[PDB]
């Protein structure tokens, strides 16, 4: 039948203060959905339809952060707003730099389901941090790239394994 899932935008205030609104998703086709960037601070939370579902997908450095989830039940991306802080340290830790090279890497401690050491670099942009293996194999680093560049993606399971060489 259908899905209620949270309902907000950046747009408005809905997402950063008020009582939760709800909409109606096509299920199976659609799914409930929370997007997050943070620089800028662009949030969204309603229906949607990612490859992978359940699930969550996230990606940071020292001044980005991505985030998105996935879920197939009653506001399931409902519930507080996320930022960075929202997820405790993980026990890795990974290089980082913007969108960069071995004479300024800094090393920064992941959050959440970002265990992997993440390079990743557009035909010239070059970032590295902390990212899901969803996010590493996804097509979400060829997305928040700027335009319509060549993407390749080199991710590794260890800390600070993605070091400027
Ligand atoms: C984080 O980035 C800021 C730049 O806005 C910089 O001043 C700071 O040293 C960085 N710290 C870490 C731990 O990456």
């Amino acid at each position: 039948r259908y899905l209620e899932c949270a309902s907000c935008t950046s747009l408005d205030q809905s997402c950063e203060r008020g009582r939760e609104q709800s909409l109606q998703c096509r299920y199976p086709t659609e799914h409930c959905i929370e997007v997050v960037t943070l620089q800028d601070e662009d949030y969204t939370r309603g229906c949607g339809s990612l490859p992978g579902c359940p699930g969550t997908a996230g990606f940071h450095s020292n001044q980005t952060f991505h985030f998105l989830k996935c879920c197939n039940y009653t506001h399931c991306n409902g519930g507080p707003v996320l930022d960075l802080q929202s997820f405790p340290p993980n026990g890795f830790q990974c290089y980082s730099c913007e969108g960069c090279s071995s004479e300024e890497a800094s090393l920064i401690n992941c959050r959440g389901p970002m265990n992997q050491c993440l390079v990743a670099t557009g035909l010239s942009y070059t970032v590295r941090g902390c990212a899901t293996a969803s996010w590493c194999q996804g097509s979400h680093v060829a997305d928040s790239f700027p335009t319509h560049l060549n993407v390749s993606v080199s991710c590794c399971h260890g800390s600070g394994c993605n070091s400027p060489t």
